[PDB]
């Protein structure tokens, strides 16, 4: 399963670590995308999932946006998992470069609890322009599952433990 994370609450790990990578290494049951409305895999999280998948990822999620239409900021999709995961649940957190409502990221991180386990990244973080040290608070105060968080950055990595309260 999991290993060389570090426990921060109950049910809230975090490692430095590649989330595709880690995909690949685990083959979770879920896998988090930090994806946007439109289920355009283009960058950050997304972008590397998407890649690793051979484009896999963004040709079921063509598929799924021309049936369904957008998701909505907060909303998320399960999906397939390709060669990462079983499934790869996509969860739209705020992208405050696009003058979303921050508000809205505990909304994102709810849509977690619907797994008892997850790999995942800190929503809204990267380019999505949120404070990832905020992320990783509404995280431990909003999902009660067992999420296990990726954190590409070591510099990242070490400021987020340091700080957490
Ligand atoms: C109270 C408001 C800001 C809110 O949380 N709205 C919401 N959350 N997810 N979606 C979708 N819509």
């Amino acid at each position: 399963s999991f290993s060389g994370y570090l426990k921060l609450t109950d049910n809230v790990y975090i490692k430095n670590a590649d989330i595709v990578e880690e995909a690949k290494k685990v083959k979770p049951t879920v896998v988090v995308n930090a994806a946007n409305v439109y289920l355009k895999h283009g960058g950050g999280v997304a972008g590397a999932l998407n890649k690793a998948t051979n484009n896999a990822m963004q040709v079921e999620s063509d598929d799924y946006i021309a049936t369904n239409g957008p998701l909505k900021v907060g909303g998320s999709c399960v999906l397939s998992g390709h060669n990462l995961a079983k499934h790869c649940l996509h969860v739209v957190g705020p992208n405050v470069n696009k003058g979303e409502d921050i508000q809205l990221l505990k909304s994102a991180y709810e849509n977690f609890n619907q797994h008892e386990v997850l790999l995942a990244p800190l929503l809204s973080a990267g380019i999505f322009g949120a404070d990832p040290i905020h992320s990783l608070r509404v995280c431990v105060d909003t999902v009660r599952t067992n999420v296990y968080l990726a954190v590409f950055d070591k510099n990242l990595y070490d400021k987020l433990v340091s700080s957490f309260l």
